[PDB]
């Protein structure tokens, strides 16, 4: 029993975190094999700024050891620093680009030292509601599948509303953001419908059934209602993805959609679901299945 | 900016997790130097759990009855002893991944990270608090026994909890790393229930100061209160009494934000009376009590917005 916001064990990622200094700027880098990956803003015409730098201008520190930079190149908004030593702690890994609604673990670092781990989701407006201070740039997002670390995010900046923006590990931003000081704002955000439904199934599994009702709905009628509460549209793919949870609890996806519709129109009425007075949207269907089954890494 | 429930990086603890098998029971152990620490109920059957005599069960065991597995390697048990409700298995190999560590016993209201494991393999990490009724609201399934709670302030791992059991309400009970239970619980299948739980007042106050640091002040008011009047109101909402120690502990946050502890107490009294009225504080519609004053100082900036 119990339902927590759970992150992946961070050990395989901790052994990759390094500190990168260029002039007055200090941030975090990801050391995999003989390459250190970090935001290109550590150095705007970034090719003109980069051409003026030499390998020795980049100071890379792995723990108490100084790593020697032997080359450098830029890929989109990510700088790749070729180092003379391969990371002996390099895990099995892939660089993956995630979609809005998907969740991941963030290892927040300052000065190449990991300070915390938390779980979060890529919002529909491509921002993340993270917890970051100055010096956190270069901190990474990841998932783990068996023994393979899938790196999906690298932190670049904070938006005026306090939310965060970054890139995949190939340097492509999530969202219409650019790496520079200019007027940028997060777009209007929406609730991840498929994730709220998964969390309602997790509440049923944990013995919370007060919100269930005898009713059902069509996908069209549910989507007409959901659009009015700034909820993301629910697709047939989402319905198919929720199939296992529907079979386990005995509540059809459109039966659970009718429960969600009543919660949106009437509220919780002084009640909570899994210790929350709000509808939670940062657990995917796979997160619910994994936490209510005990998958290990 | 931002405020998340943040756990410590778990790597130093992952390198200590092992699987312990005794007969038909399999659970987790903590391998530090040449000792594996695990719940003593690993020597029990489900039948034994009603009224087990651990001393009588242990005397019948030999070292080779305990199977310890660290990854794909079988460790050899060369000794065993019981200390309160934990079993200490002496092994022939010291853990090369042993971090700098201490065993610390925590008080209710304190927070810690939990590395949930099954079969000696870490599956997840989450943050939680020792409730005033000495239980923890964790996320654990069968096979999670032996999973540990810890803090990593600086580079030293402070082990404070080892998971032993789930109570009927879905809440969890366990021991410090010396085998002493938190709360009036026994590692017995006897009728035991968690006492009525209360809200950790000092932690809700710390979280309200974190909201002020992050730029939110809608809940503040022009009033103050005496400590006694605040406690008379707080007890009516099942909130823990606020002591002078708690007031002293909140001093730094009071100095940083410019809001006196008893003025913040007046805001809390008003939130308890009125609710949030469709508003949230740090993305929450409930008053959060699982961030200590120390957690707020650690996570939040030193400059108020
Ligand atoms: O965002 C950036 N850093 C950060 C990143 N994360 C969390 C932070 C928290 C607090 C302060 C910085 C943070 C940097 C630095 N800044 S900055 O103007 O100094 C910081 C602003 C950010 C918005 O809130 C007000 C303060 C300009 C900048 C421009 C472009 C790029 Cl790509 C990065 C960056
Ligand atoms: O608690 C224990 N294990 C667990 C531990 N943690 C989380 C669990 C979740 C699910 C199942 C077991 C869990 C064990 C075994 N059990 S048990 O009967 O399997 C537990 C009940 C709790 C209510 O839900 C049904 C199962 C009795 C027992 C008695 C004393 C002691 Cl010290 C340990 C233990
Ligand atoms: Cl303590």
């Amino acid at each position: 029993s119990g339902f927590r916001k759970m992150a992946f064990p961070s050990g395989k990622v901790e052994g990759c975190m390094v500190q990168v200094t260029c002039g007055t700027t200090t941030l975090n880098g990801l050391w995999l094999d003989d390459v250190v990956y970090c935001p290109r803003h550590v150095i705007p015409n970034y090719e003109d700024l980069l051409i003026r730098k030499s390998n020795h201008n980049f100071l890379v520190q792995a723990g108490n050891v100084q790593l020697r930079v032997i080359g450098h190149s830029m890929q989109n908004c990510v700088l790749k620093l070729k180092v003379d030593t391969a990371n002996p702690k390099t895990p099995k890994y892939k660089f993956v680009r995630i979609q809005p609604g998907q969740t991941f673990s963030v290892l927040a670092c300052y000065n190449g030292s990991p300070s915390g781990v938390y779980q979060c989701a890529m919002r529909p407006n491509f921002t993340i509601k993270g917890s970051f201070l100055n010096g956190s740039c270069g901190s990474v997002g990841f998932n783990i599948d068996y023994d393979c670390v899938s790196f999906c995010y690298m932190h670049h900046m904070e938006l005026p509303t306090g939310v965060h923006a970054g890139t995949d590990l190939e340097g492509n931003f999530y969202g219409p953001f650019v790496d520079r000081q200019t007027a940028q704002a997060a777009g209007t955000d929406t609730t991840i419908t498929v994730n709220v439904l998964a969390w309602l199934y997790a509440a049923v599994i944990n013995g919370d059934r007060w919100f269930l009702n005898r009713f059902t709905t069509t996908l069209n009628d549910f989507n007409l209602v959901a659009m009015k509460y700034n909820y993301e549209p629910l697709t047939q793919d989402h319905v198919d993805i929720l199939g296992p949870l529907s079979a386990q609890t005995g509540i059809a996806v459109l039966d659970m959609c009718a429960s969600l519709k009543e919660l949106l129109q009437n509220g919780m009425n002084g009640r909570t679901i899994l210790g929350s007075a709000l509808l939670e949207d940062e657990f995917t269907p796979f997160d619910v299945v994994r936490q209510c089954s005990g998958v290990t890494f």
